[PDB]
């Protein structure tokens, strides 16, 4: 589980939202795995906009925070899992590390902040929905 809050959004995996999220809905995209929900209050988090390439992200599995390289946003073909049939993901970048169902919503930030939050995993691998290209997060 795991939000990015920045301004009066809530960034979180489209497969974890609430019914609170869809009935207060800014905008959804199943190929990325993102739905944005608006809040009452104001968020501490700040988005990235650069195109780095190397970060640290959060992984519940193992409460630890750990340094990567990953690659650049693309479409990557994901494998079949409890909420998506193995389907082409946009968006997407991957980087070597554990990760399991339960660590989706985990933060991935650089040195500008937040990048995107984890999505996908297998086979040693984690993948992250990139936001630093969702510029209207920012202002609204
Ligand atoms: C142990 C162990 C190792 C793994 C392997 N990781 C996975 O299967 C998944 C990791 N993430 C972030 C996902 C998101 C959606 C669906 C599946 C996964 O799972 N349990
Ligand atoms: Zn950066």
């Amino acid at each position: 589980s795991g939000a990015i809050y920045v301004g009066n959004y809530r960034v979180v995996n489209r497969h974890l939202a609430t019914h609170n999220d869809w009935a207060n809905l800014v905008w959804e995209d199943s190929s990325r795995d993102l739905l944005v929900s608006s809040t009452t209050a104001q968020g501490c988090d700040t988005i990235a906009r650069c195109d780095c390439q190397t970060g640290v992200y959060y992984c519940s599995s193992r409460r630890k925070h750990y340094p990567v390289s990953f690659s650049k946003p693309s479409l990557i073909f994901v494998e079949a899992s409890e909420y998506y049939p193995a389907r082409y993901q946009s968006h997407l970048m991957l980087a070597v590390g554990h990760s399991e169902p339960g660590d989706c919503g985990g933060i991935l930030r650089c040195q500008h902040g937040v990048v995107g939050i984890v999505s996908t995993g297998g086979n040693g691998l984690v993948g992250f929905a990139d936001v630093r290209d969702l510029l209207w997060l920012d202002e609204e």
